[PDB]
């Protein structure tokens, strides 16, 4: 079977084939789609094939497919799995693994860069403190002073689920969030109850607008420990405005590395549950999500009344006229400090070269739409008017529960 | 089997049965969304028919009553007789209506009970489509306090009798390529431009030349007729701080009316059916005037703007793009002609849901679509997960007429 795809601004039209490879599920039906919803221990039984499958994808890879070396390596794994009811990977193939579960994640707008990705490999690891050093040595490397690199750490993988590796942060670098007693909250709204967490935990907390939280973290299914990262490698950039001089006074900052740490690495039937990975940041992230979303920062208001702008009745577009100097600001204060970081129209446009690249030499991209189109100026962007197709391939990225939902005390 | 739906801004949790209603099929499948591909007998009518009534009997309060199934013995007899049937004047003011509240996609339906029905189903030549939409045009427009209409023509019959508009929507500007290479007026109808031509039009070669209507009664090629300007309440576009934007030239009419779609009430389908209501001003600012395909003219505001066009990181296109649609919605609203924002539509919206999700058991709602094609996450639409699923009665796409027609 072939899926066409439309682009409405070029007419431009691409073939599908690649989704004739998927497996896993969407959420969707004949009778219902569930595009817009946002989230929709293994046996030898079923780990095997998806071992198989795998390693038939790696070995096509290197052009070795059906070669002695192919063949051993499905016979090596297969004993290893009857045997231990698990198996390992080559520092190669899980290098091509993390790769390829970026290349397939279909929300991701800058997968352009997909190929461009340094795997450390953590799985020498055994303790909550050498999880902190590797995550140090990650932070340090990518953000290589301003000039951010893509980088994953892939802990140990899950062996019985008692023994599982967790970041419990959701990204590596956060500012705290604080509830207050009369309602409001100081900092990062976001952040709130894993905040509270790390305070019972032993953290002492500046409790400001801003404060970096520390990292907690579980080796080997034990209870996990706190750790500060190292102020010296949290890059930061003051956030200023080209011709309003008022701005430096709202007193904003962000951090320059985003490095996502919750979600679960699932190669060859194998799953890392703590695989940290960093990249950086497209503008929009920070000044429209971060800094304008109502259940965040929420700096809109301020921002329009320094601006003078007219707030009487919503059709003066006041929001809309915020909005863009915040996000001018941003990327003006990033550039500004050679902290690496991408607008939403070069980002897009990318995209839309990386997809057609793919349709042409993978037969396909699997990509969301209601993800890939920014959350600004959605079509006066390229991705609002290309139609794609959304389904799941593995290697992937997947969500799993937080960690204090499931984790079994120790004491 | 059922669903919930969460606002990840508010954390209000709607939970979903209406879907198990639904019928038609998505696109869909258990191993791909094609949530953003924009087009995905006698023994056939009695099921469909039934279905339809058993609504409507429900919601007048009387479904299993003596009314009810003589209805649906009426009906039954009737098809089984002539093939066909008709519907009563009732039954097609409550489909229509729950044409446009079934409508995924449309993110004004907290307005879709306030609907004017207009039955033109005694109507047999073009002559007289023009009239009922003269009269649909004028009643509609109301002087700038736009009141929302459908006028519905005669129900297919053989398919060989088709009444059908061919134009897109009711009032639109015409397009012409020139030897220059460049368009001029509107590109989104330089083909349907060209057919009037064709079929003998004078086009005056301009931007803004309202088109011509083409209509097709009774499966006979289609007529010209030209609206009375005097019907086609249109706004000069100015901005309240820049002084120039006049000098650009632009103007935009005040009644959207789409034409070329298909109504499907209990099995019947009406080919000719235009319907109105009013603008969001994104629909004209951001993707009529902004769209590379169509006006275009993101290039030639922000140059007057004297903004730095060297890096797209300056959001010079988006800072023109925020002028832009200042000046339309401002331009309606000095003029008195009714438009709504994209944050006052939005809202409505949200409260729609939870009156639907409250009294109906859901709101199917294409999110694509509904969020605005700008400052889509400042909307509380973007926060709000959707489900979209096909209910009846329903409009539809159709072929365009000069693909089929046989002249
Ligand atoms: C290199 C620069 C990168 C940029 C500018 C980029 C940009 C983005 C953006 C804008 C999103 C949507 C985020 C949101 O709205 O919260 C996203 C999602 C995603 N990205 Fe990329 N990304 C990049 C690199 C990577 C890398 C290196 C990985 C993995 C190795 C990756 C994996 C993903 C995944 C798994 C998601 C979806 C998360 C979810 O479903 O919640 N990204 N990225
Ligand atoms: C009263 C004011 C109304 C407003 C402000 C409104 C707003 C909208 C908007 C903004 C869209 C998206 C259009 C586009 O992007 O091209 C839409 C789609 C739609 N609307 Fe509404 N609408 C209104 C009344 C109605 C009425 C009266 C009907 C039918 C009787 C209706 C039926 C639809 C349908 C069928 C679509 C989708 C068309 C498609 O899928 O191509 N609308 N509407
Ligand atoms: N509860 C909410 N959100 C939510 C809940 C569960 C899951 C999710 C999934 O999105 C999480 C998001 C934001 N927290 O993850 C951030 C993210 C993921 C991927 C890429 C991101 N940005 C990048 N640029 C990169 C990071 C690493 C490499 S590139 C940023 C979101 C809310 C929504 C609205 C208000 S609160
Ligand atoms: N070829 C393209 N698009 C396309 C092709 C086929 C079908 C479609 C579907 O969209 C049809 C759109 C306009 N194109 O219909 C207009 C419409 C429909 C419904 C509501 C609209 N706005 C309103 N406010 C109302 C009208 C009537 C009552 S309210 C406007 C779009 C293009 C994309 C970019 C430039 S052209
Ligand atoms: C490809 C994509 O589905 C297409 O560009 C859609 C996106 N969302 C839209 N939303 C609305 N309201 N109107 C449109 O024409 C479109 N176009
Ligand atoms: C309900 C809806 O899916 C949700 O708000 C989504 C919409 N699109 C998004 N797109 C991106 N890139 N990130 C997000 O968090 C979201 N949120
Ligand atoms: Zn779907």
């Amino acid at each position: 079977r072939f899926l066409k795809v439309k682009n409405w601004e070029t007419d431009v039209v691409l073939t599908d084939t690649l989704h004739l490879k998927s497996t896993l599920e969407t959420g969707c039906t004949e009778h219902i789609c569930m595009g817009s919803i946002m989230l929709p221990v293994r046996t030898k039984d079923q780990l095997f094939p998806l071992a198989k499958e795998f390693l038939d994808q790696y070995y096509s890879s290197i052009k070795r497919f059906g070669s002695k070396a192919h063949m051993d390596r499905l016979e090596e794994v297969n004993k290893e799995i009857e045997s231990t009811s698990t198996y390992q990977l080559k520092d190669t193939e899980l290098i091509y693994g993390a790769k390829h579960a970026w290349r397939n994640a279909s929300r991701c707008v800058g997968r352009i860069q997909w190929s461009k990705l340094q795997v450390f490999d953590a799985r020498d690891c055994t303790t909550a403190h050498g999880m902190f050093n590797y995550i140090c040595n990650h932070v340090k490397y990518a953000t290589n002073k301003g000039n951010l690199r893509s980088a994953i750490t892939i802990f140990p993988q899950r062996t019985d689920g008692k023994h599982d590796f967790r970041v419990w942060n959701s990204q590596l670098i956060r500012y705290a969030g604080y509830k207050q007693p009369d309602g409001s909250t100081l900092g990062d709204p976001a952040n709130v109850q894993f905040t509270e967490i790390c305070i019972q935990q032993g953290w002492k907390a500046p409790r400001g607008r801003f404060d970096v939280l520390p990292l907690l973290l579980q080796a080997n299914g034990n209870d996990p420990e706190l750790f500060q990262i190292p102020p010296e490698l949290v890059l930061e950039v003051p956030i200023r405005h080209p011709k309003f001089d008022w701005f430096k006074d709202l007193g904003l900052k962000w951090y320059g590395l985003p490095a996502v740490s919750n979600m679960l690495l699932e190669i060859g039937g194998l799953e890392f549950s703590a695989c940290p990975f960093s990249g950086w940041y497209m503008g929009t992230e920070i000044g429209v999500r971060d800094y304008c979303d109502n259940s965040r920062y929420n700096i809109l208001e301020e921002v329009a009344k320094k601006m003078d702008l007219d707030m009487r009745k919503t059709s003066s577009l006041w929001k809309d006229q915020a909005l863009v100097e915040i996000n001018i600001a941003v990327l003006y204060s990033f550039q500004s400090d050679k902290v690496t970081i991408v607008d939403h129209h070069s980002a897009t446009e990318s995209f839309i070269k990386h997809m057609e690249n793919e349709y042409r030499c993978r037969g396909g991209c699997p990509a969301d739409w209601v993800w890939i189109v920014p959350p600004m100026s959605g079509s006066i962007t390229p991705v609002f008017h290309q139609e794609m197709l959304n389904y799941r391939l593995t290697p992937s990225f997947e969500y799993q529960p937080d960690p204090w939902n499931t984790h079994v005390w120790k004491g």
